[PDB]
């Protein structure tokens, strides 16, 4: 019943601002994703590296670099660093929160900031109002009006390949080369009933007087013609819909099917297009008030199972969860000693009977 202010990327090259104009830009570069550029002082910037991939199928994502007053984060498939150091997840300091599902990499600032990654093709960052009429990037300025609404002065218009080339940050030394206009941008228009009929299925009830169809269409019948081998791209552009009624408060339904693009998880994670954001963790770090936030999609384990964020061993009961500390895991049972107080690892926690000093 409360949403979110978010901008998007997803699928075959698709973007959603702040404000809503949804375009496509296939830049392989390096590009400012979100700044804060109006800021007297800068609170945080984005940067969204492509990197190389295949047509005809959603975009790769290689990196993502954040700047967030004096942290660093830089995320990739496989790596979370935080100001040059290769940490564990999930990686909890002052006021910055991050952590992995098997869903997403999401980071967390109590600067007024939230990111999601699924580690592909689908990348979400929602900002505090307080961020309005602040931003640079391809998310735009973040004032409440849209491209097709506006014209600046002399009659500077920027064609969405122009827009995402002005984002692009030059690496010293190394040579990466904007996109080519595109030849003959055909407008697939013969495909909208198939994606008007999936848009509109009995699952987004909730969801169409929430989110604007129209822009997600036109996404969709660019994919069924760009993307012509299979269903790859459209399904992005689905799930795409999907996450932006949650972001506006809504409740999607599950829309998938075996063969209207299944989505499952390993182990025995159950795949919800909508389920409560703050589960029971080994590390039991999910207790901020994020707890009340809208629900989102995701894997959730069975009831009597928490999720072990610890030693990655899928859906377990509570009492065997492993602890960590130093960078090292412990089983239900180990103890350790610091000063005067010596401390056995129970159900993922640390439970401590001081000693003589
Ligand atoms: C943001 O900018 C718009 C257009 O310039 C303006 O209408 C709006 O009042 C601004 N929001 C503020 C100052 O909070
Ligand atoms: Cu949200």
């Amino acid at each position: 019943n409360h949403g979110h202010n978010v901008c998007s990327t997803w699928g075959n090259f698709h973007y959603k601002t702040f404000d809503g104009d949804v375009f496509r830009f296939p830049g392989l570069c390096d590009y400012n994703f979100a700044s804060d550029c109006r800021g007297s002082y800068k609170e945080f910037a984005v940067h969204l590296k492509r990197g190389p991939g295949q047509a005809e199928a959603p975009a790769g994502v290689e990196s993502i670099l954040l700047t967030i007053k004096d942290d660093t984060i830089y995320l990739t498939r496989h790596l979370a660093v935080l100001n040059g150091a290769v940490v564990s997840t999930p990686h909890y300091s002052p006021g910055l929160l991050i952590e992995k599902s098997d869903a997403y990499t999401k980071v967390y600032s109590r600067a007024g900031l939230t990111l999601m990654w699924n580690r592909e093709d689908a990348l979400m960052l929602e900002l505090d109002t307080k961020f309005r009429n602040h931003t640079c990037g391809l998310c735009g300025d973040y004032n409440g009006l849209q491209s097709y609404s506006e014209f600046l002065s002399d009659g500077v218009l920027f064609s969405p390949l122009e827009f995402g080339n002005m984002q692009k940050i030059n690496q010293p030394d190394v040579v990466c080369e904007d996109p080519e206009e595109e030849v003959a941008p055909a407008s697939c228009s013969e495909h909208r009933a198939e994606c008007e009929r999936l848009l509109t299925a009995e699952a987004f009830a909730d969801c169409q007087d929430l989110v604007p169809l129209e822009p997600y269409l036109r996404a969709c019948q660019q994919d069924r013609c760009r993307c012509p081998g299979g269903d790859t791209c459209v399904c992005s552009t689905v799930a795409e819909f999907s996450r932006q009624c949650s972001h506006a408060g809504g409740r999607p339904g599950n829309w998938r099917t075996a063969t209207l693009c299944p989505k499952t998880c390993p182990g025995n994670l159950v795949y919800l297009e909508s389920g409560s954001p703050c589960m029971d963790t080994c590390s039991h770090l999910e207790v901020s008030s994020l707890c009340e936030e809208h629900r989102m999609d995701g894997c959730f384990c069975p009831e009597g199972t928490v999720y072990d964020d610890i030693g990655d061993s899928g859906c377990v009961p509570v009492s065997q969860c492993h602890c960590r500390l130093h960078g090292h895991l412990y089983t239900p049972g180990q103890e350790i000693t610091n000063d005067c107080e010596q401390c056995v690892c129970n159900a993922g926690r640390w439970v401590c009977k001081d000693l003589p000093c």
